[PDB]
């Protein structure tokens, strides 16, 4: 059931912005680890005396990395005279965010028809304003409201590359890396209390609950009208034998924030081969693979969707598989992206629900908790 | 002339410590860009609730990357009960350093015979104490005094891998990268006033001035008894046509700090081939190469040291060449390591002064300023 209750016209995920202490080193690490190209910049070389911002792209996926310069470089400026290309940026907010949370997502940006309208309707419907609508070069409008913790939902609308004031990156500095990642599938937040978080966000967006089918969490997924913008939210389950990973996140992150980004691949096998080649040479590590009992149990569950060779290829790469009543998904999770056990990345590919592919085809893999537990004691018994 | 006036026994450079906002991403970028292996760690997985520290090695070169965790993880601790592996670490100092300077060197560490003695004699001779001597696991002693800006000179002495509380990194996570870098040759500071900086440091170390042979700077080099610990210091020259790069550093760094690290290669041609292959895929960029007039002028200056092919190989890689009355050096400079135009790296190889090779063989390349200017207008005229 999809009531299509969006209070304003939402298009697609537009970009994700990381707040960094040094944007250069994070962007270069991510570029190599994920196979994303350097595509735009806004920094001292483009006249920006306020912040350094570097944009990586792979397909339609856009990762922005931003860090503050010394405030002394821009001490003469006022907001009317700012050289910042992102007017919502604030030195104090950025430094406070990174010292509080470490490396993490500041903004989940979605493209909308009219960012000023989206902002007004959101705030009229309970959203906490973060940055009012600002029109950039009479061409693009940006506005921000609080999502959870210190994460903002950023509205972007275009009258008609990335943002005014950003320059395209020269070919010499722009190596065409590509490991197959194509777009952001969903972005997941961790909060202490799911109920009030859901009520707040569904309250100001009109996003509806996306239907699903003791793992340490309770979850729910908010979705736009065509279910292409997907925002899951988790809360911890306390008292459990194993401590909730949601609680660990909240402790090390100093509260609520973005837990993981799920990146759709057009060929998850190629993506994982390329990423795993680079894990120990600057890229990303992956969670430990499931036991072979898990892959021995895959024939009975998805043997009609994946060949034996394709299942063996999942085993080689540590890929997980789950299935809806309507589709199948392949997924795998990285280890945390930075020092703290907080944000990580999921790589995903979805099989089915063809019409284009409908959003969320196959679900989000919640069945992989019990299957993993089931594989673990089975492999212990086989030993 | 070398008076050998060291006030305590100094051995070699031991390590360089970067203070980071996220040590993981910087260490992974540097590892790939410079061909350094992950060799030790101290972090949550080793019981350290205070800071994340990752050690990269190439030959005898040791780069340490450290960032703070949330203070809440260690709020119950006191210094007697600390889980920090580096007792001088302070959350507030680290956050203040990185917000003030961005990514940069906090500590230049030298190995000494007796770190407590080195500390006492230094402070008795004018050094500003930063962290008193602390004995780690009855095995290693560490102490720190101020060097310039917020950079400390760290004394390490061993009674008898890296530091107690660090664990060696597992083979799977430790890929044996190596592009030929072997040790730290020198570490250079920028200050507003050279005179008082020299008087202070030579005052408490007994380091002597290393003899040399309008570029925007005045410089002098302090050296230990065997001239293997080399600490150059620069001040800006104001009024010049082109603005001093030393002044630009001081402005963007918010004052004095470490300007560049010079890393000796056992084969600078291999090192530069390997680094340049990776510049646009996560590694380091290099300054723009000199005009071919520079290499056309190399035959007359070093044609007795380098063959024509070896000179052509310098041209392919953008390497610079300078010569003493006693030796020749090959050198090249990276672009800044992070967002700000502050710290960069120099790769160097020295030819001559065999006895082992004596320190500073060939000088530091100060002659390359006039040669570069001379190449530039010559190439303009040839056009
Ligand atoms: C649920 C779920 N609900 N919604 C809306 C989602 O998007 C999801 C997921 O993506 C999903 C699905 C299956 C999984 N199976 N195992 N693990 C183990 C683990 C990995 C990294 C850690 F730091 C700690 C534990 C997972 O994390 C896991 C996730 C995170
Ligand atoms: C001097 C000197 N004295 N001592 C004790 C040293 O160690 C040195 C050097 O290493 C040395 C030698 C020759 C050079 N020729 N050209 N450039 C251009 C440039 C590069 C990066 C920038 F951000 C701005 C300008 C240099 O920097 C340069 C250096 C830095
Ligand atoms: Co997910
Ligand atoms: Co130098």
């Amino acid at each position: 059931k999809n009531p299509k209750s969006d209070k304003f016209k939402v298009k697609r995920f537009h970009h994700i912005e990381f707040w960094c202490g040094d944007a250069t080193n994070v962007a270069r690490r991510f570029s190599w680890g994920l196979g994303m190209r350097f595509s735009a910049k806004s920094d001292l070389s483009t006249g920006n005396m306020v912040h350094a911002s570097y944009l990586l792209t792979s397909g339609d996926l856009r990762f922005l990395f931003t860090a503050p310069y010394s405030p002394s470089l821009s001490a003469g400026e006022i907001k009317p005279t700012t050289t910042a290309s992102i007017p919502s940026f604030d030195h104090g907010s950025c430094r406070s965010f990174f010292s509080s949370h470490g490396l993490g997502v500041r903004a989940v940006a979605i493209e909308v028809e009219d960012a000023e309208s989206a902002f007004s309707i959101s705030v009229a419907n309970g959203a906490i304003p973060s940055s009012p609508p600002i029109v950039l070069n009479e061409a693009v409008t940006i506005a921000e409201v609080k999502l959870y913790g210190d994460v903002v939902l950023r509205y972007v609308s275009y009258k008609a590359e990335f943002l005014p004031g950003f320059e395209r990156v020269e070919d010499a500095s722009s190596f065409p890396l590509d490991y197959g990642i194509r777009r952001l599938d969903h972005a997941v937040g961790n909060v202490p209390e799911l109920g009030p978080a859901l009520t707040y966000v569904a309250g100001f967006t009109g996003f509806h609950q996306f239907a699903e089918f003791e793992s340490g969490l309770n979850s729910a997924v908010l979705a736009s009208n065509d279910e292409m913008v997907l925002l899951p939210i988790n809360e911890p389950v306390h008292g459990t034998k194993r401590k909730s990973q949601i609680q660990t996140y909240l402790e090390h992150n100093e509260g609520a924030g973005l837990q993981h980004l799920a990146l759709m691949s057009e060929d998850i096998f190629r993506t994982l081969r390329e990423m795993r080649k680079r894990s120990s040479i600057g890229g990303f590590d992956f969670m430990p693979s499931p036991p072979p009992t898990y892959y021995q149990n895959l024939k009975k569950r998805v043997g009609d969707v994946l060949s034996d060779d394709q299942i063996k290829e999942c085993e080689e790469l540590g890929i997980l598989v789950d299935r809806d009543d309507q589709g199948t998904l392949l997924q795998i999770f990285t280890k945390p992206l930075g020092d703290r056990p907080t944000i990580f990345i999921e790589i995903i590919q979805r099989v089915g629900c063809m019409m284009y592919q409908s959003g969320g085809c196959g679900g989000f893999g919640k069945g992989n908790f019990s299957e993993l537990f089931k594989s673990i004691e089975e492999y212990e018994k086989t030993l």
